[PDB]
């Protein structure tokens, strides 16, 4: 199967590989979505609540005006090249959305070493797939269990658009006698590599000492 990625709203055609260029062709396309209860035989005539969703062109390809998370699945094709010559198409389709830019709430103006602090809780809105978010130190990424620094992640789908919203809360048990200054700030990653990092506004807490 060859994989397809598409962005959520975007049109999509798939190509039927040795099909006739023009009508009348012998090709059905058979596809397992989740809009699908099963297998859905969609006709180069069609005809049904299929026609808005996903059409059959004059020239054999397979059309979707805009591609949505229930649209992931396979998409087959078996066409008839004039006789009896037969090809098979094999379609994995897979949809992303990019999230808005991630924002940092509920952030430290001050913090104290050698005791737990609540640095800040990262915020996400509006991606697909979920993805992943992550903490950095001064450009170095950080890691939980290590050194007083732990996290408290939580994933949330949206009911109707199926979008996902993450949330990271970051803590830190700052060193006494480190960095009085530090830096930090979240960056969101995708799941497939179909754009580049997003990455938050810095904040830099004071670190005071203990009386």
């Amino acid at each position: 199967a060859q994989n397809i990625t598409a962005r959520i709203g975007e049109p999509l055609v798939l190509k039927c590989k040795g099909a006739p260029k023009k009508p009348p062709q012998r090709l059905e396309w058979k596809l397992n979505t989740g809009r699908t209860e099963a297998w859905k035989v969609l006709s180069p005539q069609g005809g049904g609540p299929w026609d808005s969703v996903a059409r059959v062109l004059p020239n054999g390809s397979l059309f979707l005006p805009a591609v949505g998370i229930q649209d992931e699945g396979i998409f087959r094709c078996q066409a008839m090249n004039r006789n009896g010559k037969e090809t098979k198409s094999n379609y994995r389709v897979r949809v992303y959305q990019i999230p808005g830019k991630p924002e940092i709430v509920d952030s430290a103006s001050e913090l104290t070493a050698g005791v737990p602090n609540k640095v800040g809780t990262c915020v996400s809105e509006g991606s697909y797939p979920a993805g992943t978010l992550s903490w950095h130190l001064d450009g170095k990424p950080l890691v939980p269990n290590e050194k007083g620094v732990s996290v408290k992640e939580q994933t949330r789908r949206h009911p109707e658009t199926g979008l996902f919203t993450l949330q990271s809360e970051l803590m830190v048990t700052p060193a006494r006698g480190g960095d009085p200054r530090p830096t930090f700030s979240c960056s969101f990653s995708p799941g497939l590599p179909r754009h580049r990092a997003l990455r938050t506004a810095p904040i830099q807490p004071r670190v005071w000492e203990p009386v």
